[PDB]
RNA sequence: GUUCUUCCGAGAACAUAUACUAAAAUUGGAACAAUACAGAGAAGAUUAGCAUGGCCCCUGCGCAAGGAUGACACGCAAAUUCGUGAAGCGUUCCAAAUUUU
């Protein structure tokens, strides 16, 4: 992924790189672990869950923790360590805990509705447990 | 759940209904390979073909071209209706040459 950006990592990179290298180690496993004993949906869910974390790490480091500047943060987006289309949601009021992108999309559903996991999951029902088909998210609004 | 309110443990905004919903459990439909056995249209025989028909297909992009001319067609071939004069009958047969005590 560093060959894709030609310029070298800016100054902060030593801090994030040990973590970012572990997310790649996870993702190579999740790409390759056997597709048997799991539902046809479940096998995809590790990909989205690791992708969500990795973007959330880069996002938390700059926005919550300020431990990377702008130039390294924007470097991470350009390298594609971070899902920056998704991060654009987390900035939004009311989406700050979002799972993937596909659950907000609406247009890919049958009835033109966002996914179920959004549904202020407090409001939804007294006891209903949920694992939405796109990414197994249990409820990402609170 | 996260950002704001404060009298303080509550309130306000944002956010709003995914999924042939299965890691299954049941239950069907096609084509294969080939034992021993004989022969695939055209008034004797050897044989191109092109058509015709439809609850029959196959190869083909196909209104081309192929598959035995792809196969089948292959007889009791019976569909609107009569008109004539003879004869049994009506219940019934069949017979003494001559001649002597
Ligand atoms: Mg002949
Ligand atoms: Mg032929
Ligand atoms: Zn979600
Ligand atoms: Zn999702
Ligand atoms: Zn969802």
């Amino acid at each position: 992924k560093l060959r894709r950006v030609r310029k070298s990592p800016p100054e902060g990179w030593d801090l994030i790189e040990p973590t970012l290298e572990q997310f790649e180690a996870k993702m190579r496993e999740a790409e390759t672990e056997p597709h048997e004993g799991k539902r046809k949906t479940e096998i995809n869910w590790p990909i989205f869950r690791i992708h969500h974390q990795r973007s959330r790490y880069v996002y938390d480091m700059y926005y919550k923790k300020a431990e990377i500047s702008r130039e390294l943060y924007e470097f991470c987006l350009t390298a594609k360590f971070a899902d920056a289309a998704l991060i654009a949601k987390w900035k939004k009021q009311g989406y700050e805990n979002l799972c993937c992108v596909k659950c907000v999309n609406t247009r890919d559903s049958n009835f033109g509705t966002a996914c179920i996991c959004r549904v202020p999951k407090s409001k939804l029902d007294a006891e209903r447990v949920i694992e939405c088909v796109h990414c197994g998210c249990h409820g990402c609004s609170g």
